């Protein structure tokens, strides 16, 4: 679910950043590891902010991110003890780079079923598709292994009640260990990375 909006693509892949206060040294090291992971695989670069008007801020705040470059000022990545692991930060940086959740692709109904009977009442909005004008997938197919893909029981009424079920053979969903091959391939196209 790569944004179609050109102004949301950070210029030349440069993403200035600030790390806020109130983190431990270990937490800060994880933020740097997550940035370096993106930099290893794609042409995105993270730059210690000096005077840039628009930048990301790793912000001590409750868990619960703008997609792409908002512009007009800083944008926060909310980090707490329940959402500070490497793979979670890599996912949040996927939002920063320009990705919505994989299940919100306009073509998602070709790939997953949303099991409405199992969604926690009042949490249905989390499963809305992006409008087709908001996403340009760059010719890359739906990626079950994306770091941006929800797990099978996200916002479910029960641990064993799936809210998202792949439609064909089932691929595991919801990994938060590293960027997938598809994430990388698609980020490279979005940022027009040299190859
Ligand atoms: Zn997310
Ligand atoms: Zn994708």
């Amino acid at each position: 679910a790569a944004t179609s909006r050109p102004e949301r693509v950070w210029p030349d892949g440069v993403i200035p950043f600030v790390i806020g206060g109130n983190f431990t040294g270990s937490q800060r090291a994880v933020f740097r590891q997550a940035m370096r992971h993106w930099e290893k695989h794609t042409c995105v670069t993270f730059l210690e902010r000096t005077d840039e008007d628009s930048y990301i801020v790793f912000t001590y705040r409750p868990c619960g991110s703008y997609v792409g470059r908002r512009g007009g000022g800083p944008q926060a990545i909310s980090i707490g003890k329940n959402c500070d692991k490497f793979g979670i930060v890599v996912h949040e940086l996927g939002h920063v780079v320009g990705f919505w959740h994989e299940h919100t692709r306009p073509d998602r109904d070709r790939h997953v079923s949303i099991v409405r009977e199992n969604i926690q009442p009042g949490q249905e909005y989390n499963f809305l598709k992006m409008e087709p004008q908001e996403v340009e997938s760059l010719g890359e197919t739906y990626d079950f292994d994306s770091i941006m893909h929800y797990a099978r029981n996200t916002f479910s009424r029960g641990i064993f009640l799936d809210t998202i079920v792949p439609k064909y053979e089932k691929p595991p969903i919801g990994q938060r260990t590293r960027l997938s091959k598809g994430d990388i391939a698609q980020a490279r196209k979005l940022y027009k990375c040299p190859a």
